[PDB]
């Protein structure tokens, strides 16, 4: 009945590795569930890196489009965030088989993915990292956004910030400028990522020259999409965030809402995830790991050994108070 630790858990599989985390599949043993869990070693971190994480995965948490946060520890070395296993692959690897995805299709998962950041930013977040390999899929095909290392977390009525940041092709004019800029790079990133979905490929097609396309070159329609598809493609890659479908300060998902592209929608069904997705994962070896790259999955299923040169050298006070269990 004491508060969670590496001690009441199964290691079950490495299963990705980022920048910041080693990601395990992992067994809460006296509740036999599976969770993710995110291992981030101290060295990294001894900056708020760690708050950003913890409040967007606490404020997301039990949304369904969001990846939500069971459980953190730590021990000497390491953080560990216990969060929702999402076993479906991702839009990225989808992209790549499906080559193209049918009008209907982007259109669902852009509704998922619209509530999603609509939430987000109705909590004072800027995703600021949506992208083809951020969007997971759940087992039965709900999307997953994922990866809030780039969020910023404090935005209260117009209100900005000011980082260069994101990933190149999908990064926003406004920061490109040099501006300061609200949540109107989410919807620009929506965007490219819709019309990646639907053209199966970047509408931008060295990353000096890139950033020189994104500002000043019109973007091509590809002739074979439908009239409300160009419209959505072009009402959300305007160039002046002012002007951006999504970015108007009082009725922005409104807006979304109401494009033409979207009037199928049962956004209160959606919202519920009562719409049946247009793609059902494939889950196949154990726990769906195949859906996982090998390099990972054959790694040993172990934390590495600590370095004492380097343990001793942790401000332990940095991590006070880290721990948390969901109240659900
Ligand atoms: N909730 C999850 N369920 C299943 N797999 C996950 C989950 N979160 C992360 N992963 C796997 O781990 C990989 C690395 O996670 P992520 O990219 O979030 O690492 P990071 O170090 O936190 O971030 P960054 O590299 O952006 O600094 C992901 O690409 C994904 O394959």
């Amino acid at each position: 009945m004491d508060p969670l630790g590496l001690q009441d858990f199964d290691l079950l599989r490495v299963i990705g590795r980022g920048s910041y985390a080693k990601v395990l599949l992992v067994r809460l043993k006296k509740t036999d569930r599976i969770y993710a869990m995110k291992v981030v070693k101290k060295e990294l971190v001894n900056i708020d890196w760690v708050q950003t994480e913890k409040h967007v995965f606490e404020q997301a948490s039990n949304h369904p489009f969001l990846v939500g946060l069971h459980s953190c520890f730590q021990t000497e070395s390491r953080l560990f965030f216990v969060i929702e296993y999402v076993n479906g692959g991702d839009l990225m690897f989808h992209m790549q088989r499906q080559r193209k995805l049918p009008e209907e299709h982007a259109r669902f998962y852009s509704a998922e993915i619209s509530l999603a950041l609509n939430y987000l930013h109705e909590r004072g977040i800027i995703y600021r990292d949506l992208k083809l390999d951020n969007v997971l899929l759940d087992s039965e095909g709900h999307i997953k956004l994922t990866d809030y290392g780039m969020c910023k977390e404090g935005l209260r009525p117009g209100d900005t910030t000011s980082t260069f940041c994101g990933t190149p092709n999908y990064i926003a004019p406004e920061i490109l400028r040099g501006e300061d800029y609200g949540f109107s790079v989410d919807w620009w990133a929506l965007g490219v990522l819709m019309f990646e979905m639907m053209a199966g490929r970047s509408p931008f097609d060295t990353e000096d020259y890139l950033f020189q396309v994104i500002l000043e070159k019109q973007i091509r329609i590809p002739r074979s999409l439908s009239v409300k598809a160009a419209s959505v493609l072009k009402s959300f890659l305007n160039k002046d965030p002012k002007e951006r479908l999504g970015c108007h300060p009082q009725t922005g998902f409104a807006d979304i809402q109401g494009h033409p592209f979207f009037r199928n929608v049962d956004w209160d069904m959606m919202e519920q995830k009562q719409v049946v997705p247009p793609f059902k994962p494939n889950i196949s070896g154990e726990f769906g790991l195949d859906n996982f790259d090998s390099q990972f999955t054959n790694e040993p299923v172990q934390l590495t050994p600590d370095d004492d040169d380097i343990v001793r050298k942790i401000d332990q006070s940095e991590f006070e108070g880290f721990e948390y269990i969901n109240p659900l």
